[PDB]
């Protein structure tokens, strides 16, 4: 297939009088047709409609191939990667039976109306029968499913192609896998109400093994307008949670802490603590604690941002809110700058503020301390990033001194 692929301008007339001959020739030309027609899914009637006579060669020998070596994951691939592309080929260019169906149920202009829009642009059921009302003047409905469903086949065996060559690498090399599984995410957001039967169960039986490495797509891809796309993925993560906790610990509860994108966090975090709920409790209070270790530089900024707009009420309501926001180092920091609120409700009706910024500017030119600022040990919480580590690796410790780095805002 490889070499044909390589030589198509030269071997592009025997793939068409194989094709020929199949419906009704040199060395190679009668070898191939023999090896296709090999007794041991690709009907002519569906690659009928923008897929090309000798293109249709290579479909049929990636199918034999599959079929003769179902251990081998190339095939399957290869199957998929040529299945997707011609697929999504005729589905871009299209936007005897069912002639003879739509006649009985309809017992000559109104019939070409009627046939050209059961297949004019194929919300749409509704927008077809407002069409077909207003052009005619019910058996429609049936015809336009089961012509949607030929016109849109391909996607179906590319999906189970993908599915199939997943189950195997529970091989390959993982950008030959990362590839897939973002086809797969793509057609399942893109089209989902159209292949919406393979995906229910092609979702529920696949490994978490493969599905690693577009977690964060997942995450991002949870707020889509649907009903079952949001619980097929809910449920997917919540099975990659089992086995691998490390993968998907931090994000959710980050994202916990519309209701789409709150009921499936919940669910989530409520799933990954039926194991080991010691270590979601001791990380969420991590969490909490680091973002409230992000009070003097709050207020210094404040003050800086209300001297710069000052040349009112919008600056009594910034300070009323920053000292009700304010109320081991918080304590001293209110006690040794307690006067503030005083400070600001006498002025209010301006030195305090010029004094106030100027000595905690002064007081601000760097080493701190964890315990002033709790102090676990013997943690069993998996270390912010373990994408490669076989062996996840819990913190025992952290820290007593806490470094800031100068020219920036404020690392630490």
């Amino acid at each position: 297939a490889k070499w044909i692929q390589a030589e198509w301008k030269e071997i592009s007339g025997q793939l068409k009088q194989v094709y020929r001959a199949q419906h009704q020739l040199s060395t190679l030309s009668k070898n191939i047709l023999t090896l296709i027609e090999l007794p041991s899914i690709e009907s002519e009637s569906t690659v009928h409609i923008g897929v090309g006579e000798p293109d249709f060669i290579l479909g049929q020998l990636y199918h034999l191939s599959s079929v003769q070596a179902p251990e081998v994951a190339k095939s399957w691939a290869a199957l998929a990667s040529w299945a997707y592309r011609w697929g999504r080929k005729v589905v871009d260019n299209a936007s005897x039976x069912x002639x003879x169906x739509x006649x009985x149920x309809x017992x000559x202009x109104x019939x070409x109306x009627x046939x050209x829009x059961x297949x004019x642009x194929x919300x749409x059921x509704x927008x077809x029968x407002x069409x077909x009302x207003x052009x005619x003047x019910e058996g429609v409905i049936k015809v336009w499913r089961k012509v949607v469903d030929r016109i849109f086949s391909l996607y179906k065996l590319s999906c189970s192609a993908y599915f199939t060559f997943l189950k195997l690498n529970a091989q390959s090399t993982d950008d030959m896998i990362v590839m897939a599984t973002l086809r797969l995410l793509r057609l399942l957001v893109k089209h989902a109400g159209e292949l919406r039967q393979y995906l229910e169960h092609g979702l529920e039986t696949t490994p978490t093994a493969p599905w690693r490495g577009i977690i964060p797509q997942l995450f991002s891809r949870l707020n889509h307008p649907e009903v079952y796309v949001r619980q097929s993925i809910c449920n997917l993560l919540c099975r990659v949670a089992q086995d691998s906790p490390h993968l998907i610990l931090y994000p959710a509860i980050v994202g916990t802490i519309q209701a789409m994108m709150q009921d499936c966090y919940s669910k989530i975090v409520d799933k990954l603590s039926s194991a080991n709920p010691t270590m979601v409790l001791q990380v969420q209070m991590l969490v909490a604690e680091l973002r409230r270790v992000t009070w003097d530089e709050l207020w210094l900024g404040v003050l800086l941002q209300q001297h710069m707009y000052v040349l009112x009420x919008x600056x009594x309501x910034x300070x009323x809110x920053x000292x009700x926001x304010x109320x081991p180092h918080e304590k001293w920091f209110q006690d040794n700058y307690g006067d503030a609120i005083e400070n600001a409700l006498e002025k209010l009706k301006x030195x305090x503020x010029x004094x106030x910024x100027x000595x905690x500017x002064x007081x601000x030119x760097y080493i701190l301390r964890l315990e002033e600022i709790a102090a676990m040990t013997n943690t069993e919480i998996a270390l912010p990033g373990e994408v490669s580590a076989r062996d996840t690796v819990t913190i025992h410790s952290v820290g007593g001194t806490i470094t800031i780095l100068p020219t920036k805002t404020k690392p630490k």
